[PDB]
């Protein structure tokens, strides 16, 4: 039928001081909503009308893709953040240590990848089909589902994600995000 | 050796279309960072003591990104003005032949600017058949790399407008016409 904007998993000011109420107002309430509205408008009456969002992401192009992948990516992003205390599962910890040397090394690499992404895009931690962990960046609406990789964590690095709160200082934004990373959600995605 | 070039007007001259705050970050930090980064990247390379336009036409990766952004932002600042300007008759003529009318050009150009997904630029350019053309570019993309002649550009990277308009890119694009330097577009087109 129609896609809806998922309910935010916390209050609009739950992520202060890291992300401001105003950012959430715009980012969730306007940008993420616009993607949902556009997706519905574009899908209506096509073969994609009725398909699950992940299939649409995996199999569309043009405007449908851009809007589909952004709806997915933003929902994923809100689930990657939390005002609550969390920690990596023992299994996720062990995987991070074995792949990147330590949890802190992963954070360093991931932060660097996120800071270096040019233009609008996303930084991802993914699990490939062999179960291996990789850092993946995407441009614009790009989503690792289209490469058959399972997303575990994402940082939005489109300027709208940080401009209100950090202006051009993306590194400060990336650094601060670690304080609200939802390691429970990341761990749950890693499981399997 | 590359320098941030002087803005063609005071930092607050484009109010109310573009705020002094936007000029200070956009010009004073973003533009400057591209200049700085480029200087760092070109050093010890073949582009060291090569001109900006030659670097844009002949570089890839990080050098291209920083060089093309330097060029693109200087071009953009020259496309704006606090002063009253209008199109030369030859430019106006060319606009009417290609787009039907000046207003139709502005509609189409606005549509193009608004429709550009992600970060990028909308351009009016002169192509090899001597004709006018609207093209858009992603990220640092520049018409020089297609040997096309840029006449006007709007920056639609979110930093260009987010401070003054938040997500309302169409309001930004609409407001830009108030400050478009038709003398500069006409000189380029000469
Ligand atoms: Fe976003
Ligand atoms: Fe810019």
């Amino acid at each position: 039928m129609k896609f809806e904007l998922p309910k935010l998993p916390y209050a609009v000011d739950a992520l202060e001081s890291t992300i401001s109420k105003e950012t959430i107002e715009y980012h969730y309430g306007k940008h993420h909503q616009t993607y949902v509205t556009n997706l519905n408008n574009l899908v209506e009456g096509t073969e994609h009308d009725g398909r699950n969002l992940e299939e649409i992401v995996k199999t569309s192009n043009g405007g449908i893709f851009n809007n589909a992948a952004q709806v997915f990516n933003h929902t994923f992003y809100w689930n990657c953040l939390t005002p609550n205390k969390t920690e990596a599962s023992s299994q996720l910890k062990a995987a991070l240590i074995e792949t990147f040397g330590s949890v802190e090394n992963f954070k360093e690499q991931f932060s660097k990848a996120a800071i270096a992404t040019f233009g609008s895009g996303w930084a991802w931690l993914v699990k490939n089909t062999e179960g291996k962990l990789e850092i993946v960046t995407t441009s614009n609406a790009g989503c690792p589902l289209t490469e058959n990789k399972k997303p575990l964590l994402t940082f939005d690095v489109w300027e709208h994600a940080y401009y209100i709160d950090y202006r051009n200082a993306r590194p400060k934004y990336v650094e601060a995000l670690w304080d609200i990373v939802n390691w429970q959600f990341v761990s749950e995605q890693f499981a399997d």
